[PDB]
Parts: C-alpha cells; structure tokens; sequence
C-alpha cells in the first residue's frame, strides 16, 4: 500500500501529464512500440507504423493514447481502490488481446521515462519512487486477475 503522501506525489505529477494528455500518450506509445517491438505487433490498428515520424503523425493513435491515459487517470485517483476500473482491463487484455504482464511492466518503464521527461521539478526520485509503486501495484491486481483466468 502507498501512504498518502506517495499518493500525493503521484496525483500531484499526474494532474501536470493531464495539461497535455494527448502529447503524453504519443510520447509513452512511441517509447513502448520503439523499445520493446514485439508490443507494436499486437495492434493490428498500428502495425503499418514502420518509423517514429510516421508513429508521429497517426492521429489514430494519438486518438489511443488518451484513451490509455484517461483509463490510468481514473485508476491512479482511486489510490489503490481501483476493482471496479481495473476488471474489465485485465479480462479484456488477457483473453481478448493476449498482453503479457510483462508487458505492463515495459509501459510502466516508458511512462516513467516520458514523466521525466516533461515534469522534471514535479518528478524528482520521491516522485519516481512513488510512482513506481503505483503501477507496481496495478501490475500486482491485474497479474492476480490473469492467474484466475489461465494466463
Ligand atoms: C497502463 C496500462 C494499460 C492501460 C491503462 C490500457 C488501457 C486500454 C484501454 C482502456 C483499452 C480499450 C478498452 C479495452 O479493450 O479494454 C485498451 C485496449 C487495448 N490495449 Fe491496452 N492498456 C494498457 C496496457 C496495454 C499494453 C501494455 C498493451 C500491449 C502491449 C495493450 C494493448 C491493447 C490493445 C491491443 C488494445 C485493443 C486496441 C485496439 O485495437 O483498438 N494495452 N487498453
Ligand atoms: O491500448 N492500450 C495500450 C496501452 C499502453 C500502450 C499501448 C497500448
């Protein structure tokens, strides 16, 4: 469980991704699909996306980043009470989509990484500490899910 000041640090970063969410989403998709390939083929809404430039400018999937940043917003502001929010996403991601966990870890690194980027003065090694065991927990519910489920 974080405390409630991990969770301010957390929600206190996140209010600032929530100035731009759409450039966020670009930048921590992009990060993903370049750093771990094998996450772009499980889209086949994306898998024409052959360079960065061309990631760059697909509105489409500009389009998904927010709909992935909006569904981690509303999960980070439950603080840890997140049953409801975080059903449909493990059944929809094992059994529909066929993500592997560790998929969830390498997009908790890109986003980690893009935080940095944009929020330096709001994401010092506090920040980062905290934010790191958020999705750790988030991994830590949907990997039980999973479990039930066979995957
Ligand atoms: C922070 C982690 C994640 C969040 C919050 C998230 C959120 C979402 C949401 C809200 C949807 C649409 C609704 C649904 O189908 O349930 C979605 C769809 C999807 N997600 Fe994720 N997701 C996450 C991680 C991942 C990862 C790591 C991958 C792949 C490596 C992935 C692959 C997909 C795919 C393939 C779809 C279907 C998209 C389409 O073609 O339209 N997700 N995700
Ligand atoms: O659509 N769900 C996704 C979540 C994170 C990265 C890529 C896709």
């Amino acid at each position: 469980v974080l405390s409630e000041g991990e969770w301010q640090l957390v929600l206190h970063v996140w209010a600032k991704v929530e100035a731009d969410v759409a450039g966020h989403g670009q930048d921590i998709l992009i990060r993903l699909f370049k750093s771990h390939p094998e996450t772009l083929e499980k889209f086949d809404r994306f898998k024409h996306l052959k360079t960065e430039a061309e990631m760059k400018a697909s509105e489409d999937l500009k389009k998904h980043g927010v709909t992935v940043l909006t569904a981690l917003g509303a999960i980070l502001k439950k603080k840890g009470h997140h049953e409801a929010e975080l059903k449909p996403l493990a059944q929809s991601h094992a059994t529909k989509h066929k993500i592997p966990i560790k998929y969830l870890e390498f997009i908790s690194e890109a986003i980690i990484h893009v935080l940095h980027s944009r929020h330096p003065g709001n994401f010092g090694a506090d920040a980062q500490g905290a934010m790191n065991k958020a999705l750790e927990l988030f991994r830590k519910d949907i990997a039980a899910k999973y479990k039930e489920l066979g995957y």
